[PDB]
RNA sequence: GGUCACGCACAGGGCAAACCAUUCGAAAGAGUGGGACGCAAAGCCUCCGGCCUAAACCAUUGCACUCCGGUAGGUAGCGGGGUUACCGAUGG
């Protein structure tokens, strides 16, 4: 089940994406190393994030301490992401 | 001369990109004033395609690394199409 990169779930759709990627970027940074937060607002991508982490586990330590976690008035879903492609 | 085309001019001229000031707007962008990159319809119109915006409304819980909700607004100086018009190369 664990993976490098975290699916981010039931966020507000009414942040901008940069907004969005700075916040989601202030606070999943003290679990490891970022190498990309993933956010389009799109039909098919609105409410999504993908955090991606260097190390599976600071990803295992960022979805248990903050599963639920009240976002701009929303909980956040956090489960493991499929597949990291980039490069 | 008319009509329909056409732009090698003539002639009176017309408009105004970027940038700046200011107003409107959530934004794209628009108005007004200065200002000219250009423009033979760079006059006018969103009917078709493209591109741009996302405040509100409706819809959407969606696994991406081409891009893509409806709607609403915008660009006519992004094309196409519609419509009106000045000059007239011994002009066609
Ligand atoms: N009266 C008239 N004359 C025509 C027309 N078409 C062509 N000409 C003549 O041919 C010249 C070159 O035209 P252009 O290559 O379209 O190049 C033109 C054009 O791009 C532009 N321009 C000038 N006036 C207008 C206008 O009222 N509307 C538009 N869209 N462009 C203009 O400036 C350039 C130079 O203009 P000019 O010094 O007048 O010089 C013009 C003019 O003498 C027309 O429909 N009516
Ligand atoms: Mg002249
Ligand atoms: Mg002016
Ligand atoms: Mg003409
Ligand atoms: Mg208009």
């Amino acid at each position: 089940r664990p993976n490098h990169t975290i699916y981010i779930n039931n966020l507000n759709e009414k942040i901008k994406k940069d907004e969005l990627k700075k916040s989601l970027h202030a606070i999943f940074s003290r679990f490891g190393q970022i190498l990309d937060i993933l956010v389009s607002r799109s039909l098919k991508m609105r409410g999504q994030a993908f955090v991606i982490f260097k190390e599976v586990s600071s990803a295992t330590n960022a979805l248990r301490s903050m599963q639920g976690f009240p976002f701009y008035d929303k909980p956040m879903r956090i489960q493991y992401a499929k597949t990291d492609s980039d490069i």
